[PDB]
């Protein structure tokens, strides 16, 4: 496709793809306003993002939702470690998109942050922390990110904690919003039934409604953690196991190589090394997965699965052996091909706008999409093995288990 | 507003509301195909409903998904206790809705139940059962529904269990579908940018694509269970509390009165009696809710919350006292007005909200003027009428209580 890009007067990065198949369009705003920008107030980024559509001049939470619905539009939001998102899907018809866009602009650019909404959202978050202590996987991953990142901004939970949420004030949210939702801190992605002229108008309108400000400081790289094995005691006949170490950052040149290499190890299914060895041949789990989560700074590489508590010790060694062998010998030409073929089979405005968001946010080449498919079928078994060994090491894994401490049964 | 109704040549009940504001419409099919129809194969209803869009003649799961997406349409499905649904939201333009409806009819009326999809679904359902036992609330809920309904079809979990899922064959899914998804067993609800003639054609087309057959017989009423208290030992840190007894069936005349009474007792908000006493004044929980789940047969009335294990013994007594006190004196004028005001707020209804009500109207044989009657009646209820209704359907001596948590010393 023909990806077009430019910047607004306020400094926003714009990426656009014209798609006339459907009388609709997707607008996605990506801000460098993830939890990594939390500073001394864990949870403030997530709280700010969740509060956007709780109120604007003249409209309470209900009226805003009704506003979008009545116009045939869908609003979406979310906060993560690197970014925070605000999105709109709407009919392309001028009479529908105009009021939808002005409302969207008001919600993301001029939220009023109603006091009652804040109290309600905090309560939901506090209740959430309580339910979380009943989810082994959630506890294991939280522990795992702490051991992996230490004091780095990516270490703390995005939603903060019971201690940090209560003190957050409306003033802190307004201050964070003014700084992190600034035009110079955003990427405007558009895909749909629009001309480049309409796209420019839309992007400019959004950019002008946002608070004025420069981009925030980028996140530094984390220090490599030391290998370790932790355990979280939890009642259940099952045990959640997670293994991880630092992976790559989104802009790393070996992205295509490590992603294909990962597909073979623990991607979707039955065919992978892990699913066949752990699930297919031994029936020790209903699902085992592996994957990289590239961010601005080095993201984590993780392997996760659940098994019967009495088989956990044995299954862990098995996963470690499978991983060790894979890094040592790499993939077979047969696995690589099936991997490329599988990939060859994997677009809507939504899927595209999502990619444009990452392309602009991580400053990837305009040709990113094509470059990825192209680089990916070109890769040889030797390039994949080299890339995996360059970014992963068997002696760097941080392991966290969550389940009961019970007698262990060796694998049969 | 101006609900229109008729039946198709197959005996399907059709309900339609013309709404021309947006160039789209919502089609919802409600089948008497919930878990209550499981018989000797718990979970077959949910599995059949989940397999609908997994494949049709010459098309796999991904092909069907892209098919709807490329047309700007969304497919929806879900199975419950007394009903199973299949829905489609689509642009109204003929060039988009015609292809989308043909695909939709094929998906719901002629599913192929691919072998590889059934294995994938069973695998995730089996994984689901494992996750479930690590959840106190779910464990208490399953047990509570058992004590409440005994051998009644509503007692067992809709998704079946680890022992009932593996055995389910394609032959069973095929037979269940031919019986439960028969045209005579479905309600067709339509709302949107369509003329009555457009709607007639759409309904006739969907109805004709379904298997031919009559409506299934209605489920009998459950027996009044004896009051009892049960505890599920779970060494986790918080305690889950659930109280319940048989509520009303969906077409009960006091529906509006009990809905408003329940809203005041434990609906949404911090103003309810339960949230005020347990959370507001005592700070014993982050969320306590109560509610009726009216079904074809008597649905349950349930109250649920989570508290610190050491406060569970006292909190349960408090909730019971608050409940007794509420049935005894009824709601205050203030509570009644606030509730009516909240209800009123909560010609602005969207196609999705309307289509949902139309489906229930048709499935439960509610009066054609149900919508208008609900508003009128609700806004006119008196404290005396609400108190009478709640007392007519609930009794403090009939509560079945089930808690899940650790047995620890009480700190009150």
């Amino acid at each position: 496709l023909n990806v077009q890009t430019w910047s607004t007067a306020e400094g926003a990065k714009v990426l656009f793809v014209e798609a006339r198949e459907l009388p609709m369009f997707d607008l996605r705003l990506i801000f460098a306003a993830g939890s990594s920008q939390d500073g001394n107030a864990p949870g403030v980024a997530l709280l700010t993002n969740a509060m956007l559509n709780e109120g604007v001049a003249g409209k309470d939470v209900g009226a805003i939702a009704q506003g979008f619905e009545g116009l045939g539009a869908d609003f979406g939001n979310g906060a993560y470690k690197d970014m925070a998102v605000a999105s709109l899907r709407s009919l392309s018809a001028v009479d529908k998109r105009e009021p939808a866009l002005k409302l969207f602009a008001e919600v993301v650019g001029k939220p009023t942050f109603p006091a009652d909404s804040l109290a309600r959202i905090k309560n939901q978050m506090l209740a959430g922390f309580e339910y979380q202590k009943q989810n082994p996987g959630k506890l294991a991953s939280l522990e795992l990110m702490k051991r992996l990142y230490g004091t780095h901004p990516y270490a703390h939970a995005s939603d903060g904690d019971a201690k940090s949420i209560p003190p957050i004030t409306l003033a802190q949210l307004k201050a964070f919003h003014a700084k992190a939702y600034a035009a110079g801190n955003v990427v405007i992605a558009l895909v749909g039934d629009l001309s480049r002229s309409d796209a420019e108008a839309i992007a400019a309108q959004v950019s002008a409604a946002l608070p004025k400000g420069p981009a925030l400081a980028k996140i530094e790289q984390p220090a490599e953690p030391k290998a370790s094995i932790g355990h979280i005691e939890f009642p259940s006949s099952q045990t959640s196991l997670m293994l991880a170490q630092l992976g790559i950052d989104r802009d790393d040149p070996d992205y295509a190589a490590v992603s294909l290499g990962n597909q073979i190890l623990g991607g979707g299914g039955f065919g992978t090394r892990l699913m066949s060895e752990v699930r297919e041949k031994r029936g020790l789990t209903y699902g085992v997965y592996s994957g990289f989560t590239p961010m601005q700074a080095r993201g984590p590489f993780m392997i996760n699965l659940q098994t019967r508590a009495e088989m956990s010790e044995g299954t862990l060694k098995l996963v470690q052996d499978v991983f060790a062998e894979y890094l040592k010998n790499g993939p077979t030409q047969k696995e690589l091909d099936d991997a490329k073929r599988e990939l060859a089979g994997s677009a809507s405005n939504a899927d595209i706008v999502g990619q444009l968001g990452a392309m602009g946010f991580y400053n990837l080449p305009l040709s990113y999409l094509e470059d990825f498919m192209r680089q990916s079928q070109e890769l040889t078994v030797e390039q994949v093995k080299a890339a995996m060994n360059k970014h992963l090491n068997v002696d760097k894994m941080v392991i966290v288990s969550a389940g009961p401490t019970v007698a262990q049964k060796p694998l049969e």
